[PDB]
């Protein structure tokens, strides 16, 4: 089974989260965003949202979606 949450990455830098992510699941693509910003219930299972603070820290669990 393919991994797709990154709950070790919360608290780590956002853009290198994303370059790990994107490196343990080939088929994702994962975008570094504020936390907050509306979403839509669109499932997209090849995105992952990476959801950052001001200082570009993750502060949820990436997943799949």
């Amino acid at each position: 089974p393919v991994k797709n949450s990154w709950p070790e990455l919360v608290g780590t830098n956002g853009d290198i989260a994303a370059g790990i992510i994107q490196t343990e699941n080939a088929n994702v693509k994962a975008i570094v965003v504020k936390e907050g910003l509306p979403i839509t219930q669109d499932l997209n299972f090849n995105r992952v949202r990476v959801f950052v603070d001001e200082n570009r820290v993750v502060t949820q669990v990436p997943a799949i979606g």
